[PDB]
Formats: structure tokens, C-alpha cells, sequence
């Protein structure tokens, strides 16, 4: 089972923190979005476009649950996985690091050409605020450590992580 599960909105640093925390802990990183693409042979965008979000969430839940059982390193969950009650259930007992980010920073960090079915223009900031407002309690409900990625150098936030995993609380 994972040493740590990372959750948070798109732009919260899951891929990069993932990478640094994993190196620090000395194991592999698995991103459940990547795992979904590997298992299905499909892009996430095609699943959303052609089959819809609800089908995506069921697939995702299955993959997340498998990963929680079979992966031994750092696991990063796609931003919306926590909207699935079964995903929340499966996370019980695990170490769950919530990467918290404000809307301004998250919006800036997600504005390139990455395809994002649930975060595409116009009014991307409005869409980001809506995801944040809805998902905030869900992230909080599952997390065991929360770290602020707004301003600290990643390498830093991670220190809050390696150190924090190690001592009581
Ligand atoms: O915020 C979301 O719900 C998503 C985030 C991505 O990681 C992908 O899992 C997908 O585009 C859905
Ligand atoms: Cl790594
Ligand atoms: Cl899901
Ligand atoms: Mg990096
Ligand atoms: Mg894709
Ligand atoms: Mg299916």
C-alpha cells in the first residue's frame, strides 16, 4: 500500500511534489490518471467526451481502489477522485496529504495547453473556484496531513512532508 496518497485540485502540485516526495522517501510515483489511460488504452479526454463523466468516475474509482491495494510508493489521485464516495471510503486508514492551493495560484498554474475537460475556457477562473468550493470539504474529510503549496518552493513543502510523516500527529 502507498506510503502516501496525494490529493488536491489541478495545479496543486501533485505531479511535482509527487516526484519530490517520492525521491525523498525513496520509492515510485503512480498517478491514477496515467493508470486509467494505461488500463483502458484511452485518453481521459476521450472518455469524458464520448462516454461521459459518470463512466469516467466509475473507472477511476476502480483504478484508485486497485492502486491503494497494489502500489507501495507515492500515489497521486486525479483531482476529482474524492467526489466518489467509494474513493473516500477506500482512503480510510491511509496517509493522505492534501495539497492546498488558492484559486489565483491554481488558475495560473493550470493555464497552459493541457487538455482539461472540467477546466477549459472561457471563464476558467470561475470554473476553478466552483471545483474548489465543492471539493474543499471532500479533500479535508479524507486528508491526514495538509500542506500549503501557495508560496513555498516545492522542495520546501516537501520538507513539511518528509518531516511530518515521521513524527507523531
Ligand atoms: O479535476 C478533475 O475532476 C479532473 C482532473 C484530472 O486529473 C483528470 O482526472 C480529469 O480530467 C478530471
Ligand atoms: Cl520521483
Ligand atoms: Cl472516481
Ligand atoms: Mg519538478
Ligand atoms: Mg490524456
Ligand atoms: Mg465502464
Amino acid at each position: 500500500a502507498p506510503k502516501a496518497v496525494l490529493v488536491g485540485l489541478p495545479g496543486s502540485g501533485k505531479s511535482t511534489i509527487g516526484r519530490r516526495l517520492a525521491k525523498a522517501l525513496g520509492v515510485g510515483l503512480l498517478d491514477t490518471d496515467v493508470a486509467i489511460e494505461q488500463r483502458t488504452g484511452r485518453s481521459i479526454a476521450d472518455i469524458f467526451a464520448t462516454d461521459g463523466e459518470q463512466e469516467f468516475r466509475r473507472i477511476e474509482e476502480d483504478v484508485v481502489r486497485a492502486a491503494l491495494a497494489d502500489h507501495d510508493g507515492v500515489l497521486s489521485l486525479g483531482g476529482g477522485a474524492v467526489t466518489s464516495p467509494g474513493v473516500r471510503a477506500a482512503l480510510a486508514g491511509h496517509t493522505v496529504v492534501y495539497l492546498e492551493i488558492s484559486a489565483a495560484e491554481g488558475v495560473r498554474r493550470t493555464g497552459g495547453n493541457t487538455v482539461r475537460p472540467l477546466l477549459a475556457g472561457p471563464d476558467r477562473a470561475e470554473k476553478y473556484r466552483a471545483l474548489m468550493a465543492k471539493r474543499a470539504p471532500l479533500y479535508r474529510r479524507v486528508a491526514t496531513m495538509r500542506v500549503d503549496t501557495n508560496r513555498r518552493n516545492p522542495g520546501a513543502v516537501v520538507r513539511h512532508i518528509l518531516s511530518r510523516l515521521q513524527v507523531p500527529s
